[PDB]
């Protein structure tokens, strides 16, 4: 379904994981509602303090 792979990408981002990723996409995906504002906070809370 759509938040399986939603969550599996989320996590595909969050970690390195390039293979997993371009999978992930060339199954294909909506692009159009996977780009939500809270979606790219939670992604950005993902930065190295250090």
């Amino acid at each position: 379904r759509s938040f399986h792979l939603e969550a599996s990408l989320m996590d595909a981002l969050l970690n390195d994981r390039p293979e997993f990723v371009r999978l992930l996409i060339s199954h294909g995906l909506s692009l159009g509602h996977f780009l939500t504002p809270m979606r790219l906070a939670q992604l950005y809370s993902a930065a190295p303090s250090n």
